[PDB]
């Protein structure tokens, strides 16, 4: 049948809040109160992959938009882009692999694992306005936890 997708939105567990900031850009920063429409809406589609009761293959795609987070290698390094698909074409059950991430579940936070990469992470900064990427360990300065909310 369809692909199944739910509107939310994320927060690291610092509890910064996502923004399209520039052409293809996802960064990280404090929001609340009227700022808050600014905050990425994102299309979570439950995609094919390797599932188990904690790990959940998504992908993560802009409300209405024709733009997926991916992980591509980019001068040989596991990256986080914003790449744009055929509207026609997405979304589908069968992603692409740098399209799904496993979102994983420990602790009443949830991990954005990338199928491709192993043990890489969506992630974020302490500071303020820097890039959404990815980082090769969930441990340490970076945070890789996050909260989803659900949106109508
Ligand atoms: C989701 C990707 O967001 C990015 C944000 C910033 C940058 C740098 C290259 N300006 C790259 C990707």
């Amino acid at each position: 049948a369809p692909v199944r997708s739910l509107n939310c939105t994320l927060r690291d567990s610092q509890q910064k809040s996502l923004v399209m900031s520039g052409p293809y850009e996802l960064k990280a920063l404090h929001l609340q109160g009227q700022d808050m429409e600014q905050q990425v809406v994102f299309s979570m589609s439950f995609v094919q992959g390797e599932e188990s009761n904690d790990k959940i293959p998504v992908a993560l795609g802009l409300k209405e938009k024709n733009l997926y987070l991916s992980c591509v290698l980019k001068d040989d390094k596991p990256t986080l882009q914003l790449e744009s698909v055929d509207p026609k074409n997405y979304p589908k059950k069968k992603m692409e692999k740098r399209f799904v991430f496993n979102k994983i579940e420990i602790n009443n936070k949830l991990e954005f694992e990338s199928a491709q990469f192993p043990n890489w992470y969506i992630s974020t900064s302490q500071a303020e306005n820097m890039p959404v990427f990815l980082g090769g360990t969930k441990g340490g300065q970076d945070i890789t936890d996050f909260t989803m909310q659900f949106v109508s």
